């Protein structure tokens, strides 16, 4: 059997997700009023909003031997042409010299072309484009995401849009705020949409909203107006968390969280709102999940539930527990001042106090310690290589790159093992003593789908652009996967595909049964006479960190 | 006292190492009848077989200012001039415009050379070349290792051999195989072999095999069969496994593997095999070992042990376990239905299975979790610096370098440091303004041994070839690591060589008792009228990251 | 609210801290005479005194269009112009072909020059610079540091000091060892300093040394004699250390060491020295802390404590502890022969020892293992950015650099982020198609002070020096951390600053509830007209590692 390939998009900047950085953790334990327990925290809900939202612009290309740019397409080319039939208007008008231009197809006259599909065949939309002065007309209808607030929505192209998706006239829709002009907006009732592949009419009336952008224009399924929601969610149910009340608030700390919160030392008081059954049920039942686990034959219950805002939007329900060896303690002062009501109880004996304050300090510290070292370690892997740490951090393979120092993210399509061919030969007959790096693959979305050029990315992933080379040596021995299994390569030509039990495997992290033997370097007799470059496998840290200094020199050579 | 050195050569690919890849871990626990033990993973008996096989090859060259390839040398000449004469014939014989065409040694006749032991002093074998058209006779001793099948040997070269070491007609050897023709191979009955240094003989009857392959000849002891061995052999005493039985198949985890294990459900009938004795004892002594480490006072034997098997050709030996205090539950409900033998009654009572089936999921869960968090990270760490993480995943230091997808091998000679020598010096004459990076070094493989030449690399590691080299700036202060201690070089000149002790050192993870102070750049002078550039230690990797940008500019300007 | 910014200068190699580097593990337990522990270990008392010694010295170059050197400025100079006037000679001495030459300031006369403060305004020193032949005098009033045996100090420069800091003839101080000259020095009783801003002389008589070097001159306020000290200090109290006795020598083994010690399985007589009281009172009070946070309940003591020295100067003080448990086979066997006095009885029996051996090589071996597992990663770590991890190690944003094989440390200065400001176009116009690739910022070190240029880096990292560019695409979209928030900047221009909960985090290790959805690369049309460059944010491992190959082509290209 084979694993699914994947073909990783490069992301738009659609969804943003910055990584928590490292915390300051006390050199000492100086909090007070220390506090074991069980955790649920909230996150605001953000109520995400999707809709296919249909993109529609003109590209305009002179092909002088200038001053290309995208026009946006008006609304009765849309409605008309593109809609009614099919088809895009060969002119164009666009802006130049603060002037509205003027342009044509292939220096032609006007005349109806109808919309293709695209040749990517890729899930995000059908792409439609009529040419795979020079203006070209493209469709697409590619995916929209909005926010709670509903005044703005993101497309999948990243370029945010200021007009709700919900605005209109039609109804008493979200009409109270619009930043762009009445002219650049219209709304058209009883509308009707098609497929430009089939154009079959829709089956049913749509509205269709209509957008001019100064870029683009955008239409969608103008839905009335989409219902109420809980405006707080779960989060992440932490199995435990400790309390630390220093410099009047609250210093919240856990294992499985890695970020520290802080709030005002007053409970919020959460039934103000009718939202308090919705949460409290949900919160409530989560504490006794807990609590039910593990907790219930070593914990006993301090009082009831307690809820505080924290920093960042965060809203935190507490549930203070006390160990029951810990109890012993308490229930011991408190006969001797008398002479089980935990409640109102804790903190109250200084000296009994004053142990579990510092013991219980470590812990915090420990794990603030512990914690920085994970988030200084994996802030630099996710630099490092952001698709892998991005596929183990959202559960799937999932794309990404480094857009300063905020990470991006986008789906990657999966594709069959059956339906991806590798090239035999990846030497390149186009420049001797250079050639691609990497088997180029070829392979189709689907199950006899057209087929597409590419390249075979590390850990199973397809490129669509085919660039990785390198000054290709002699004596070239490499291994690449390839599905479920390898693929070994050897100077740069296709020998055979091995199984993975073909190859030994180093599961624990210490083996010292590998029947490793001293190698002998081989070289062959053609460096030493040819002076070419001999084979040396991935650079190294050092290695590549040394190639930089030889091209250094190279520059100094030159410029002198 | 000083550690001692390592020269780490190049892997060729003898041995090749995949490196296991994050999974996929479940969201949320999925599975039934969980229950925990001891297990004890077992991994194929490759049964490795090494030989020290000799290999015979004449490089031709020519002069002209072509055509350099490596051609096999023939059996008589081996036989009659190497063995019964330790020396090499002049001429030889190689393909070119397929037709065979004949060499000779600096355009001179056939003249009988003798054979001189090879320059570099390495642990690999002699490797007799008698030069340091030009024809060169090279006879090495290299290591060869073999597998399980046996028909089909790789040398220490990485090029794989198509002949069983067993092959030949003196007796009933393993005549079964062979990929090359009859002439080909050739086997001689009563050899005598020699050292081409002494040229002693041999002291007793050694039969020599014989193969000459398209690029080289090889030769070796031939031994008429090695004995049978078990077919199973441990590789792991696994000290609590989990077993999670889904999708109809068992879900085998642990802590120290890393890896996940499938199996049918069914139990293996290993008793079906002779082999049930080798490794049943085996694998029953290990159950007793770990049980009575610590779980012979906590959990008690769930019936006999049970064998399955597992994808990818490893061997699982179970035991399931339960906890005392999970014993009560059953007990206790084994009395209700009445009104200790755990075997066959284990999963019985699904409420009781019901919180177990959860707690132990997020065991599961968690390990799945934590172990992707070191594999996604282990996985870099390789590619950075394969030869620290090589080091320190087989016990010593080894040599290791990226093939692409598969981590490659090889053995590192250790040299004591008493037989190397600094260069004080490490400033190059022949270049102004770019030098060595790294102190140059000296050093003999052994006590009284040839003098070589390399350079001195990270963490002790001797480099044969001297290349680490960059534009050499002004006030550089540097420490390289040198046996024991470091040794220090300002300006590119040593300085004195300090002991361990003399550098303060951060081994705990935080460490605020620094006595560290606001340093004051000093610049130096000349770098402000030379418009040189100035010292800035090991690039950081924002730095590197920072650097190619600058020399993507340098392109852009000299294309333009 | 805003966190304050850190301005890091590159350290000079005053304060050096070596790395420690993964141990080597038995791969099976072969100590003897295991046990438990608490331990509390003791580094050197360094003494560190620190003290701003004022550096003086002048530079001199010519504008011909050579051999521009710095020299150091007599005595009498500082004495009578600079500290009784406040200015500095123009005339200045240099060696020149081994010959003593006279330069001016800008072909000038000997003139009085006054003494101005520096443009850094940084908090090093005043560095006071007379022009922001031609000769130019600069003083600065660095800090210094010196160690235990008092002989040698090292200035914030890094330039070590062969003179001690006491040394002179006023009374009888450090003047046993000097390695200059006596001309070299000279000490002035009675003097008093002052400030060259103000020039309001000193307050009190403040005796000042005065040293000559060949490079500059340095001064500094001369103590007679620092008093005596502890000469052991505490350095880590660790909460257990397991001992192991192997080869004639104890083991020390801890889990937050990861270092192992090495002893003479003698006890150092520490009551030899008055410093036992020191040490004892200190160590013993450790002792008592630790055992009674969690192993008064646990663990019963053996006997008192134990002192033995470790190589490389580390004085342990040991504390032997058996489990409660375990003691129960102590009794029982004591019981056995007699047919609590655990002293001088633990490891009497072998059959008892040998489980417990066993178990606790496990342990001890487990810390090893895993403990190699992040001093790998840590140094790799280290390596690629030193900074994030030199911040982490010191509990405080601390600067740091790759000396070779030694790390660097520098303090960072702290400002308030109300006193920085960022431009708003980050775009430079004095080359198209190449611009920054951070947001440029300016600064000031304090309220009302001057303004400097500078640079946006990584983790509101500010640097001096501007010099971040790349080849700028378009369609380039980033965030930059500043202040509390992150700033973000499309196409390289300021579009808005957004706090910090305007972008969705990912806190826990794995979040799979992201609203991602598919992204549609909207490549502009300009890139396939204009064949330029598209963005990708920051370069993947694969991403840099490929750049470089595309490099290595463009030279072979050149070099044909
Ligand atoms: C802890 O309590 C303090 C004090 O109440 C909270 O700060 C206060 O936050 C409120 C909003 O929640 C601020 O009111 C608003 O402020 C500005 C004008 O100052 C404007 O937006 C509105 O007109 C309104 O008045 C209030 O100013 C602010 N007070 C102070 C002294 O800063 C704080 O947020 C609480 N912390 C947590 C974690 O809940
Ligand atoms: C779990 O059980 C299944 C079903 O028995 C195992 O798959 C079976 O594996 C056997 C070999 O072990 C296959 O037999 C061979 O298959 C091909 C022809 O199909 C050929 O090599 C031989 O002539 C022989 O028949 C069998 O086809 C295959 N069955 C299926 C349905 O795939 C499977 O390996 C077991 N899994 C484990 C982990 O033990
Ligand atoms: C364990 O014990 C051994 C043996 O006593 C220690 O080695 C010894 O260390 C002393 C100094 O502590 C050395 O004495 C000095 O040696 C040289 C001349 O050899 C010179 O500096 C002085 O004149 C003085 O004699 C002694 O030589 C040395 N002995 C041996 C055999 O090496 C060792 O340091 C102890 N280890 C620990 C960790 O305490
Ligand atoms: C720790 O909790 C105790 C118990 O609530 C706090 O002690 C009370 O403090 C309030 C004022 O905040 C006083 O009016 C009460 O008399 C105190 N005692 C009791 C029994 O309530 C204590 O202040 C808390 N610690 C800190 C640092 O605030
Ligand atoms: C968990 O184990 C129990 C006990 O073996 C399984 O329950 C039996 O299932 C078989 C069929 O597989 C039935 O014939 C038996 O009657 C069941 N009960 C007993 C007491 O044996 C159960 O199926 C297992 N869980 C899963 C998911 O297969
Ligand atoms: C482990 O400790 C025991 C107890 O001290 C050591 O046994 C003693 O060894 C000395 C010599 O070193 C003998 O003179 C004693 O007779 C032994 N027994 C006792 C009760 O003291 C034992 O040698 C230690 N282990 C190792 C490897 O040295
Ligand atoms: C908690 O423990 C008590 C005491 O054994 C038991 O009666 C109760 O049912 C337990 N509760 C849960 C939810 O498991
Ligand atoms: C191989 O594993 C066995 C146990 O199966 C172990 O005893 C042996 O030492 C290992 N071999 C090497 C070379 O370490
Ligand atoms: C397991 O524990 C029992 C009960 O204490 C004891 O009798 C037995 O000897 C132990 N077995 C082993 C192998 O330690
Ligand atoms: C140095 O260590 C001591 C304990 O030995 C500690 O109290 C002190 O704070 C440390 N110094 C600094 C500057 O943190
Ligand atoms: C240690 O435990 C004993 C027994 O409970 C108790 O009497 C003693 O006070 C404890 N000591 C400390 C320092 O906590
Ligand atoms: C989002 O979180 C909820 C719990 O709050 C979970 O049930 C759901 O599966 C998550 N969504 C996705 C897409 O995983």
């Amino acid at each position: 059997t084979d694993a699914n390939f994947y073909v990783c998009p490069p992301p738009t900047g659609a969804t943003v997700v910055q990584f928590e950085q490292p915390r300051r953790c006390p050199t000492r334990p100086e909090g007070q009023n220390y506090t074991e327990g069980i955790a649920v925290v909230f996150k605001e809900n953000i109520a995400p909003y999707k809709f296919k939202a249909t993109m529609y612009y003109k590209d305009v290309t002179v092909s002088q031997v200038i001053f290309e740019d995208r026009a946006p397409v008006p609304f009765e080319e849309v409605i008309d042409k593109i809609n009614a039939k099919g088809v895009c208007r060969s002119t164009a008008k666009y802006v130049r010299n603060n002037l509205e231009t003027t342009a044509f197809h292939r220096d032609d006259h006007e005349t109806d072309m109808e919309l293709k599909p695209a040749n990517a065949a890729t899930r995000t939309s059908r792409g439609w484009h009529t040419t795979d002065t020079t203006v070209n007309c493209i469709v697409e209808e590619v995916d929209a995401r909005s926010v709670y607030p509903y005044d703005e929505f993101v497309l999948a192209t990243g370029d945010f849009v200021y007009m709700s998706p919900f605005y209109g006239y039609r109804e008493g829709s979200h009409t109270e705020h619009t930043s762009y002009a009445a002219d650049r907006f219209k709304q058209v009732d009883g509308f009707y949409a098609r497929d430009l592949t089939t154009k079959a009419r829709a089956t049913a009336p749509t509205t269709r909203n209509l957008l001019t952008t100064p870029k683009f224009t955008v239409a969608w399924d103008w839905v009335p107006k989409r219902p109420s929601v809980c405006t707080m969610t779960k989060w992440q149910e932490v199995d435990e968390m400790l309390r630390s009340e220093y410099g009047g608030s609250f210093r919240f700390s856990s294992d499985a969280i890695s970020t520290t919160f802080t709030t005002n030392l007053t409970e919020y008081p959460l039934s103000r709102v009718d939202l308090g059954d919705c949460i409290g049920k949900d919160a409530r039942d989560a504490m006794d999940r807990i609590f039910a686990r593990r907790y219930n034959a070593t914990h006993i219950k301090v009082g009831q539930p307690q809820y505080y805002l924290a920093n960042g939007g965060f809203l935190i329900a507490y549930q203070p527990l006390l160990s029951n060896t810990l109890a012993e303690l308490y229930v011991r002062e408190h006969l001797r001042e008398q002479s089980i009501e935990f409640a109102r109880l804790q903190f109250t004996y200084n000296h009994i106090q004053r142990p579990v304050n510092d013991m219980l300090g470590r812990v915090a510290i420990a794990w603030c310690e512990e914690q920085n070292h994970e988030l200084t370690l994996w802030n630099e892997a996710r630099k490092l290589n952001p698709n892998a740490i991005a596929s183990v951090t959202v559960g799937r393979r999932v794309s990404a790159r480094m857009l300063g120092d905020v990470m991006a993210v986008s789906t990657c399509v999966p594709v069959a093992a059956d339906n991806v061919i590798v090239q035999n030969s990846m030497r390149i007959s186009s420049r001797p003593g250079a050639c691609y790096s990497r088997p180029l693959v070829s392979f189709r979305y689907e199950d006899q789908g057209p087929l597409v050029e590419g390249q075979l990315g590390e850990n199973n992933e397809l490129r669509l652009t085919r660039d990785a080379i390198e000054p290709c040596t002699v004596g070239h021995r490499r291994y690449f996967t390839f599905g479920g299994g390898y693929v070994y390569f050897e100077e740069y030509a296709y020998s055979h595909q091995l199984s993975r039990a073909d190859i030994t495997t180093v599961s624990t992290f210490i083996d010292l049964n590998i029947t490793m033997l001293e190698d002998h370097e081989f070289v062959p007799l053609e460096v030493y006479t040819r002076h070419e470059i001999k084979d040396s496998g991935l650079l190294d840290y050092t290695e590549v960190q040394r190639r930089n200094q030889l091209h250094d020199l190279r520059f100094a050579d030159i410029d002198t």
